[PDB]
Formats: structure tokens, C-alpha cells, sequence
């Protein structure tokens, strides 16, 4: 009865729905989501109330799910699921030291190994007739320039090594799905979430003996999380970041990888631009700088726009601690509010013609969406891997642009599913041919 009084109903995905909802109902919505009843506030003025001050915090009942699963737990009370301000400030200033321009820029070695990788394993494929699942192979990509970026460790997953590791993660996600929507499934999930923090463990052990035998560490992320823990009580605020980051650095980035090459697939002009301005900025060079990365300005643009229509992380949750009228609507305190970039960015209000690939909606002279595009959300809880995340993705286009040509095998669908992130739902399964063919 105490949200009645507000607006709302007597390859798709709920945040359709959402959408949907949002277009009859209006700007403040109230709906189920994680078995709790929240309410959607689509409108630019309340995105920039909320998510761009630090009275409004996390709602922490909406991000359960990633605290523990099934009585494991998972991320804890790590950088993305701690919703206590105090708390999360002190591990995110400690943590944002691996994240400094000087950090990144390190990084680049690390994106170029492991893009330059796949992409020898993609052209020996490229008989325009062998079909390759582009998000298995992004993903696996995704995986090891993580592991070797964040904590100097060598997956191999682009070599078919750590299996199980492959699948303790996909257990994991659906664990995160089911927790939110039986004997075996259980099992299947407590075991993949015990792996992944006893992974944790092991290179932690691994980081230490090195560093106490005196070998040579260089600062990364996992630096940065011991730090965060220096003199704590005991390590399970450490595991809860080694696993944040272990499945944060990794999941999103390749979704964002996947949904690109899926939407490039019948985009022939936009490729041929990009191919163009690849071929213009870095030509034959087998390696990027960072400062090719500024030049790829087309790429850049076509990137926001894959994540306007695609966003991995379609949003997130405040409280609301006292009742407050928002748009007009009366909404009583202690509520969740949602916010969602996949909504706002699929409603002509926001977004002319909003299911037309554009990536002119960036250039250079377009006016800048104004509190209605966030796939990094937005204030103090923005991602914190963002830009990490935006030079290993512009990495890895770059080098399929100069190599190959992806044809979508005819079948393939450009629908959704959601896990814990929104990705595609079929395997993003491609023929390939080297560029010249
Ligand atoms: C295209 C890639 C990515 C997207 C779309 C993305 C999106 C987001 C979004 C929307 C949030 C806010 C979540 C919330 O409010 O609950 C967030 C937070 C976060 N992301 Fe990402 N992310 C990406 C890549 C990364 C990477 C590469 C890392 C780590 C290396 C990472 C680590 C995190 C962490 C730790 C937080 C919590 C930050 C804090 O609250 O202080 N993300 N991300
Ligand atoms: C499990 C998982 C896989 N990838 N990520 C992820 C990666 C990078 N940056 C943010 C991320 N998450 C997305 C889920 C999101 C959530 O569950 N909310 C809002 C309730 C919180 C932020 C989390």
C-alpha cells in the first residue's frame, strides 16, 4: 500500500519492460526488481540530484546479490557492493592510486601483448567459412589482460588453459541471476565462489613470498588492495576485492567488446570509416601508444554509442531516506531508486530516432547528452575502471580494424540476456577474412 499512489502497471531483458513502463507511466515508476519493490526515476534532473551528491548512498538491500550468494560469500563488502560512505571512501582513495594517468599509461604494454594475441589466433582462422565466437574469444581476451594488468598473473585463457577457473566465473554469474529471479545448481554455485576466493588466496600467498624472498613487484591494482588491508583484522576485506576486481576488470569490458563487434557486424559504412581511420592513424605499426589512442576520435564516438544502446552495467541504486516529491510524485522514504542509462538511452525524449546507430551523437560539435547517458554512472560511485576500461577496449578495436574483416554468421540474433550484466544473447558467432581479401 505505501507505493500504490505511484505510477506503474495494474532477446528481451526486464530493463525492456522498464522502458517500456517508463514511456506510458512517466519519469518516476514503480516496479519489482531483485524481490524488492523500487521506483525508476528516468528524468535528467533527478539523475543529477542523486547520483551527483554524496547525501544520497547505495541502497545496500539492492546489492545483496554480490555480497554473497547462496551463503558464500563473494564480493563482500568490497569497492562495488560496500554501500557505508566512510568505509568506501577510505578503500577508494587507497585503490584510485592504480588508477592515476601515471598507472594507466604502464598498462599499455599489457593491452597491446594481449589484443596483438587474439588477433594472431583470429587471422589463422580468416578462411571467410570457419565460424569463431567473438564473445568467447573477447572474453577469454578480457580475462588475461585483467589478470596480468591488475595482479601480474598469466591466465592463459586465449591458449585454452584455466578451464575450470572459465567455468567457476560462468557458474558464479548465473549464481548472481538465480539469487535474483536446484541440489545441483547449489553445489555447482557454492563450489565456483569458494574457487574464485581460494584463487584469491593462493596469489596472495604467491604476492607475498615474492616480496618477502625480495623479487621484483611492480605497483598494480593487487598492490593497491593489500594496501587498503595494511593492518586489518584478518584477509576477508582483501579476498572481497581480489574477487571485485578480478570479475569487475573483466566482465563489462568484454560485454562492451561483444556488443560492438555484434552491432559493427551491419554497420558496413561505420566499418569502413573506422578501418580507414585506423589505417590513417596508426598504419602498419604493430603497436599502439597512448597517444594513437586520442587519435582514434571515430572509434572513440562509436564506443559511447555502442554502450548508449549496449550498456553492460545498465545502472544503479540510492536510497532515499526521507520522503521526497520527485517529477511531481510523492515517494516515501526508505526507497530504492533506480536509475538506468538503458532506459533513458532508448527513449526519443532523450534520443532522437534512439534505436539508430549514430556515432555523430558524439562528434565534436554535437551538444553533449546532459544527465541522460551514464555507462560509468556518474558522482563518487562512478566506475573507477573506467578509463582503464576505455583504453583496453579502444586497444583491442584498433587491432581487429587494421587485421580482419567479420562477417555475422546468418542466424546470429542482436538480442540481450542478463546475467548479472546485460551481454548478447547468442555467442556473437562470426566468419573472418584478413583485410585486403
Ligand atoms: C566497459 C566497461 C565497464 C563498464 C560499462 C562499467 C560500469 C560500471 C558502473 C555502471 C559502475 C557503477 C556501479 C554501481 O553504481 O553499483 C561501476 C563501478 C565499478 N566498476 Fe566498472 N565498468 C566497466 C569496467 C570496469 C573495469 C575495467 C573495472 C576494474 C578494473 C571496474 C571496476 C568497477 C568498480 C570496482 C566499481 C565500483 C566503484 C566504486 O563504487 O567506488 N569496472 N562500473
Ligand atoms: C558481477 C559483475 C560483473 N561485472 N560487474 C561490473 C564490472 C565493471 N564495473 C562494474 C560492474 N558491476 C555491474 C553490476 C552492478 C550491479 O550488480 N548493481 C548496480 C546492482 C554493479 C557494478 C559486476
Amino acid at each position: 500500500s505505501r507505493y500504490e499512489h505511484i505510477p506503474g502497471p495494474p532477446g528481451r531483458v526486464l530493463q525492456d519492460v522498464f522502458l517500456d513502463w517508463a514511456k506510458k507511466y512517466g519519469p518516476v515508476v514503480r516496479v519489482n526488481v531483485f524481490h524488492k519493490t523500487s521506483v525508476i526515476v528516468t528524468s535528467p534532473e533527478s539523475v543529477k540530484k542523486f547520483l551527483m551528491s554524496t547525501k544520497y548512498n547505495k541502497d545496500s538491500k539492492m546489492y545483496r546479490a554480490l555480497q554473497t550468494v547462496f551463503g558464500e560469500r563473494l564480493f563482500g563488502q568490497g569497492l562495488v557492493s560496500e554501500c557505508n560512505y566512510e568505509r568506501w571512501h577510505k578503500q577508494r582513495r587507497v585503490i584510485d592510486l592504480a588508477f592515476s594517468r601515471s598507472s594507466l599509461v604502464s598498462l599499455m604494454e599489457t593491452f597491446n601483448e594481449k589484443a596483438e594475441q587474439l588477433v594472431e589466433i583470429l587471422e589463422a582462422k580468416a578462411d571467410g567459412q570457419t565460424p569463431v565466437s567473438m564473445q568467447d574469444m573477447l572474453t577469454y581476451t578480457a580475462m588475461d589482460i585483467l589478470a596480468k594488468a591488475a595482479f601480474g598473473m598469466e591466465t592463459s585463457m586465449l591458449l585454452g588453459a584455466q578451464k575450470p577457473l572459465s567455468q567457476a566465473v560462468k557458474l558464479m554469474l548465473e549464481g548472481i541471476t538465480a539469487s535474483r529471479n536446484k541440489r545441483k545448481q547449489l553445489r555447482e554455485v557454492r563450489e565456483s565462489i569458494r574457487f574464485l576466493r581460494q584463487v584469491g588466496r593462493d596469489w596472495v600467498q604467491r604476492r607475498r613470498e615474492a616480496l618477502k624472498r625480495g623479487e621484483e613487484v611492480p605497483a598494480d591494482i593487487l598492490t593497491q588492495i593489500l594496501k587498503a588491508e595494511e593492518g586489518a583484522q584478518d584477509d576477508e576485506g582483501l579476498l572481497d576485492n581480489f574477487v571485485t576486481f578480478f570479475i569487475a576488470g573483466h566482465e563489462t569490458s568484454a560485454n562492451h567488446l561483444a556488443f560492438t563487434v555484434m552491432e559493427l557486424s551491419r554497420q558496413p559504412e561505420i566499418v569502413a570509416r573506422l578501418q580507414a581511420e585506423v589505417d590513417e592513424v596508426i598504419g602498419s605499426k604493430r603497436y599502439l601508444d597512448f597517444e594513437d589512442l586520442g587519435r582514434l576520435q571515430y572509434l572513440s564516438q562509436v564506443l559511447k554509442e555502442s554502450l548508449r544502446l549496449y550498456p553492460p552495467a545498465w545502472g544503479t541504486f540510492r536510497l532515499l531516506e526521507e520522503e521526497t516529491l520527485i517529477d511531481g510524485v510523492r515517494v516515501p522514504g526508505n526507497t530504492p531508486l533506480l536509475f538506468s542509462t538503458y532506459v533513458m538511452g532508448r527513449m526519443d525524449t532523450y534520443f532522437e530516432d534512439p534505436l539508430t546507430f549514430n556515432p555523430d551523437r558524439f562528434g565534436p560539435g554535437a551538444p553533449k547528452p546532459r544527465f541522460t547517458y551514464f555507462p560509468f554512472s556518474l558522482g563518487h560511485r562512478s566506475c573507477i575502471g573506467q578509463q582503464f576500461a576505455q583504453m583496453e577496449v579502444k586497444v583491442v578495436m584498433a587491432k581487429l580494424l587494421q587485421r580482419l574483416e567479420f562477417r555475422l554468421v546468418p542466424g546470429q540474433r542482436f538480442g540481450l540476456q542478463e546475467q548479472a550484466t546485460l551481454k548478447p544473447l547468442d555467442p556473437v558467432l562470426c566468419t573472418l577474412r584478413p583485410r585486403g581479401w
